[PDB]
């Protein structure tokens, strides 16, 4: 068996992929999701009920279908980045990236040494299936894709520096948490934090790396994807299953 | 404490109940579909991966809001219908009844001796919140409502004799396996079988039971509450997720 | 190895035997009751929220424990009770047995063929530790211990037919199902009950087969003691965590 | 999309499937099994402790491979076949099946009315991936596989008729139940139980169904293939992982 | 809907809460104690096997009931308390709390942006109900009651610090830490750590803080409150558990 | 009850102790592991996908058994060591440990105060029997092992001040961390880094304290165990799994 290729890391240079948020915490949820034809799910173990146990659930679920998978771990802890790795999960989400320092020991986190402080459990890990990939060890840093969320001012402040370290391959903005960072909690669509979005995806594509962005809002993401914005997450499972139940019940309230 | 009011069987010779299909399996998605104000939630056990414990699970997360639980055994299996009336469950959906024998025998199964054979067991019961509720087993049988499904051609056949048994409160109309039985699978909406499910909702209303059915077809919905259908489920939560991100997807493809 | 030696049946001829009902229905909760000392413990398949999987965590929990494993299916099914014997519960207790045939049926259920119909999967069973106990297919009858209960009218209808059964090692008298029975529900502490309770224990011993019975009245326990019965639970382990934080809080209001 | 094809059940004509029981009950262990490259992998229902929702997960992690899933129900219960079908398993093996009557029941058992009695529920199974499969009500009986086990005195004096009974697509002879059956258990290599296996896979084929069997036994499982068996498992992980870990310590005592 | 009122928050000032540890880990465990009537029950993520899903269970259990849940994190880990706060923990009790500056944290680790540090996710958050609470993120803030724990050399050595930090509302004292860090390890009972722990009660309530405790020794704790300490935990379901089950054995040896 | 005897940690001077590495993740895979008749088995916390939940589920499995269990978390986490051993491993191994100071740290981590930082919560703890050991918290210390991992330059340049460090009971050399840190990654078999192994087990026990090592490798295992390493782990429940699997289909393609 020859290693897992990462067409996500792949289309970042070819192709605008769209993407959906799953946070349904299962695999069975992340299964009806992977038969869509998303580019990408986002599993989401920052803001979603997940651990390593149902975050390995999903990637099964979801490894038989298209869809590449992403993993947002809960923060940029090393030891749970090996983790997730190991499970085999190939492009990580590194939420509240700050310095050019923490970009730089992500992109470490994600490699094996001597270059990286990646650990080393190729015997143990999903990721190599079990050796059953016989030069993991080998071609597993080249499909592995590094991306970190620019979402607060220090981000913004540090923007420049993030986007010149090699080994992110993207940077992702989070409306929720930069509006909330910018006083504007609860309103991203202000034009304070649009103006601010726009020339934040400008600089990235710029610096020559793929931009991300989340929005719900159809207008929003329709934007985004003309600005030529890489991936682009158009809604969430949790917020559909919610309006879509929401919407039938008011036609006979 | 006393026992928890059936608002569910109360409702069922007062008013209209707007139903929705709980088929995701899962505690977490259970309780998104209980915010939303739906006056009943049917946990699939028949046709949604489901088992005891996974229905306590929903059960649990349910409990908190107004939206009334109906739990769907896999069959009218006698010690099933015990286990998931202790762990609370006050309404339940027999599928493919077929004979007023069959009828009265799931009567029994809901009953406790010497009128009926549900085996006590109160002490470890989440049902008589192992005995918190203190007359419980005095109280019980007055809150339990059952609900049969006529959904082949031998319950037609039956039809008048299952409505004849006292005890069963509401026969639900199955379209998918009925339309089926009929020689017209996967298409109810035929004028055939929506004769017949026409025709068989107006005999249960006069024979003084309540008429049930699931249509996630917005007009055939309105028509069978048009006609005093008491109890109608108008969607399903796995079919909502589905089409709620295939038509977001179709917007961006 | 050799076959776990089944001391619960081998103490039904030799002493009384103390249990504790174990309806907590979670391996963690069931290694609290087993550091306790009790001579068995009942893991309740019928009354408490148990299924195979949930049985085997509790069989794992108890087996570092001297406290012998009893476990009660929902019913008497014959590939329920294969199941359970594979994941290595050695002394099993069917509810409502209520006929020889129904007792004869228990007991072949319980042997391997050519004499009984038990399912044959040693390489697959914890029971044979997956044919580390080499002779398992010779030894595994010998150490199988057959409880049924007696708690309906028919039962008492057909005690003596049921007590002439080979194989049938004890019959335990259930007073809540019995009391029902005898149109005294939730009253089985009544004259009437257990005057047919004393004479069934008496019947039972005369018979040369294990009485038993659970009370969580210590006078009623402690009077079924002094009448020799064999195997005697007195209490429940949902009753006493409820019983025990209710009297606490009421020291406090 | 279109329906999955089985692949396993068009491999019953034209070549001999390599299998491997799956007994370690759960999503990750299956994984590691799919990884190795077996025509077929038979979760076992009935002698692992598997439930539904276990065996969902196993065929969830196993779906992103070519290896095909048969699943083996505890026994031959028509809603329990209803429920691994709706999870989405194509094949099945019913165990000690008994007589051409109840041959033709398992048949119905997996095939929509009107012809057969499977429920109807496309909307909730990952069998129809939630109507993702637009047709499957339609193209769902062409790509299901039935498979019988004789492994009984009864099952081998009710062969003839078994093997006349269309929808029946192969026989698997159970050589542990069949051993035990003759009164030969744990010794099914004897001559008297080989000649009657031997004789019994001729007359599945000479009647043109697919023969199989299970053995451990390399010499056997060759000899069955040389006899020309349509599908041979040749080993079980529990079995694999318990040698493999007792031959490793054997070397270091 | 409107933002789950805290009740434990508001009662902080007007009355005194009487508690129960909960650290059997479990949703079926956890509604148990829910149903006694304790004004709060402490979720252990500290001491008892427990993780976000299975604090998620708990929470889901004790919301159909009047008892406010309070959760314990293992540690004041920003993320951590991030997560537990999503599934919408609406007070959180910090263990081993030292320093103002550690405080401080903790307070802007439970408040979002700009003025915290709270990650924002609402639309994937139970606490919001998954936006069903439309105005969360103007209201979240107000019903988050941040409770830290004193329970340590450095701790009350920082206690004045401590007790001037705004938005700590509660200061608990674990006597077990307490103890062993004064050299007492399993001796709390002690006049030199009682004296501590009293003067330490008078300190928080004189600087118009709440005062907390955990005593399972009936006098300690009518004492504590005697002093006027707003929140005393009076036992531990684990404890209790052990306890009754050893005192009923005790009866019949 | 008296605390459990670390029977491992008196071997550590008295034999040398054969080990089996448990990465499965599971409480049924952890019980085959069991019965095979290891001195040790690794519980695998940080290149296996297990929580603090699935590791307890696996010492409750093993604890029948006279296998000695070892955890090894997924870093050196003091919050993270408190879970560990409460829920009563009495033997961690600590991975990638590099300075005196970090060995320090987990040495406190691992015992009461005031000497040690390790949580008190006895209570609620496995680790005690939930105080059915009455004297735990005096006794506890004394049954606890400390192992850390040199698998780094770092370590390597730190490993004489590690070797005084009081309270290290054994260190342990992971060759294929080593080998990657070393710029042979996939290549532990290489003189350069087996000499630095080699000289590492003699400066260990130069030191007085116990070594240990993994190899999978027969003949190297072999040469360590001639060296005195202390413990030796010989295999990988994964890998045996996948070999055992790969090499039964090849005698059959
Ligand atoms: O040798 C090492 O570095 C280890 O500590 C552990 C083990 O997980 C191996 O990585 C297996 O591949
Ligand atoms: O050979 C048989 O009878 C089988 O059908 C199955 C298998 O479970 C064996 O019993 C393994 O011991
Ligand atoms: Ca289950
Ligand atoms: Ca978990
Ligand atoms: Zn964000
Ligand atoms: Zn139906
Ligand atoms: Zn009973
Ligand atoms: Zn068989
Ligand atoms: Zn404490
Ligand atoms: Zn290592």
């Amino acid at each position: 068996m020859v290693n897992t290729v990462n067409y996500f890391k792949q289309k970042l240079k070819t192709e605008q992929q769209i993407g959906m948020w799953v946070g349904l915490a299962d695999g069975y949820c992340a299964e009806i999701a992977a038969n869509v034809g998303y580019d990408w799910l986002l599993i989401d173990g920052e803001h979603a009920p997940n651990d390593v146990r149902s975050i390995l659930a999903q990637l099964q679920s979801i490894a038989a279908y298209p869809s590449q998978a992403v993993v947002r771990p809960v923060s940029g802890d090393v030891p749970l980045i090996k983790q997730l790795l190991d499970i085999g999960a190939q492009t990580l989400l590194i939420p509240m990236v700050e310095s050019a320092e923490q970009a730089e020991l992500m992109v470490k986190a994600t490699r094996y040494p001597p270059e990286g402080i990646r650990g080393v459990g190729a015997a143990l890990a999903r990721a190599s299936r079990w050796n059953n990939i016989s030069d993991y060890l080998q071609t597993a840093d080249e499909q592995i894709c590094l991306l970190v969320q620019v979402e607060s001012k220090k981000g913004l402040d540090n923007l420049d520096e993030i986007l010149n370290v090699d080994g992110v391959d993207g940077i992702f903005i989070g409306p929720a948490d930069l509006s909330a960072a910018l006083g504007y909690r609860g309103n991203p669509g202000h034009e304070f934090v649009q103006n601010i979005i726009v020339q934040t995806i400008q600089k990235i594509r710029a610096a020559g790396k793929a931009a991300g962005i989340l929005s719900a809002d159809e207008k929003l993401a329709k934007q985004y994807l003309e600005l030529g914005t890489e991936f682009v997450a158009v809604g969430v499972d949790t917020s559909l299953l919610m309006k879509s139940m929401k919407q039938l019940l008011s036609k006979f309230k």
